[PDB]
């Protein structure tokens, strides 16, 4: 709540939308609690900090990642004067701390879990388990809710018209410069997926069957090879099939910082988006060529709207309608768009004309 006190960024806007599971019934959409989250703060130093997070297994970690990353970057940890390698250190530490402190938070609760499972008979139905054991089972679920969760992240720091982008998964971060030729969409981050050869290298260097991983694509329902939290994959990776034989942690929370961009005399806008957004547009429009469309869509709405929040929200709502139309149209991509995931879109304006 100390984050509430921080001054907010007049030059940034956000648009978001909850997961929807289109019912075949027709005209009906079920939704679980949203797990994405974001972050748009200006410090005293004119050090701007943006972030879009992508939770799963609940939004506990999302909120922790945000609240803590704020404390590790917006209390003077970043200064104007810092050199490029100077800042790239402060980020690496901030993210390290976050991952260390998260796992430390749940240690007490994880130990309690171990104890209460020791009290419970192995390989047994819950409804068939006598009333005696019901109190334990509730507490194990209470605990589970508390410790469970993970989060992909993508964070951008603006410091003296230098843009640094720390990324920990599938969340994307396009820089959109409007040159004379057109709008130059250029993705600053890199998708840490099971198809990133560079990540397949790091996974191979842990003695993993990179071909099998590459084949399946998903790892416990996620395709992200880097995540913050999720004790399941940070601790019990030995119990996962694909990760059975890893020298050290297969899923890691080390950010891939990306070099400074000179935003001196640049006109354009920055796009931090979640996985859910672009993943949904591809699901309806066909693979690849997605970053492009959204960057444009924002470009369109940039003149059509009166606020960056509306500009972002405009676009998210189109992607939603595209996906929904594509389901109800009954076309060839209707099987591709039965549902979608929490969408988030943050837009930092670099002078680009609004309204």
């Amino acid at each position: 709540s100390w984050t509430d006190d921080l001054p907010l960024c007049h030059l940034s806007g956000v648009g978001s939308a909850s997961n929807r599971s289109y019912s075949a019934d027709g005209k009906g959409t079920e939704s679980h609690p949203p797990e994405d989250s974001w972050l748009k703060f200006r410090s005293e130093n004119n050090c701007f900090l943006y972030g879009v997070f992508n939770g799963y297994d609940g939004n506990r970690v999302t909120n922790f990642v945000a609240q803590r990353l704020s404390a590790e970057l917006l209390l003077g940890q970043l200064n104007a004067e810092h050199a490029e390698a100077d800042v790239r250190r402060v980020l690496l530490q901030a993210f390290d701390v976050v991952e260390r402190s998260f796992l430390e938070s749940i240690d007490d609760a994880l130990a309690e879990k171990a104890s209460l499972q020791s009290q419970l008979p192995e390989g047994v139905p819950q409804h068939q388990l006598p009333p005696q054991y019901q109190k334990i089972l509730e507490r194990l679920k209470t605990l589970e809710r508390e410790i469970s969760g993970g989060a992909m992240a993508v964070v951008a720091v603006l410091l003296n018209n230098k843009l640094y982008v720390a990324n920990v998964g599938t969340n994307r971060a396009l820089l959109c410069k409007s040159t004379v030729d057109g709008l130059q969409v250029t993705q600053l981050n890199v998708d840490h997926t099971t198809e990133n050869e560079d990540e397949l290298f790091r996974l191979s260097q842990l003695g993993l069957d990179a071909g099998k991983i590459k084949q399946v694509g998903i790892i416990c329902g996620q395709e992200s090879t880097r995540r913050i939290g999720d004790y399941k994959v940070k601790y019990g990776y030995t119990d996962i099939d694909l990760l059975s034989a890893a020298k050290s942690k297969p899923i890691i929370a080390e950010p891939e910082i990306h070099g400074a961009q000179p935003l001196d005399g640049v006109t354009g806008f920055l796009v931090l988006m979640s996985e859910g957004l672009y993943k949904a547009l591809e699901a309806a429009h066909g693979p690849g060529q997605a970053n492009q469309e959204i960057a444009a869509m924002i470009d369109t709405e940039f003149a059509k709207q009166t606020s960056l929040d509306a500009v972002a929200q405009a676009v998210v709502d189109r992607v939603k309608r595209i996906h929904s139309d594509t389901f109800a149209s009954g076309g060839e991509r209707a099987r591709f768009c039965p549902r979608h995931e929490d969408m988030t879109l943050l837009v930092r304006n670099f002078g680009y004309p609004l309204g």
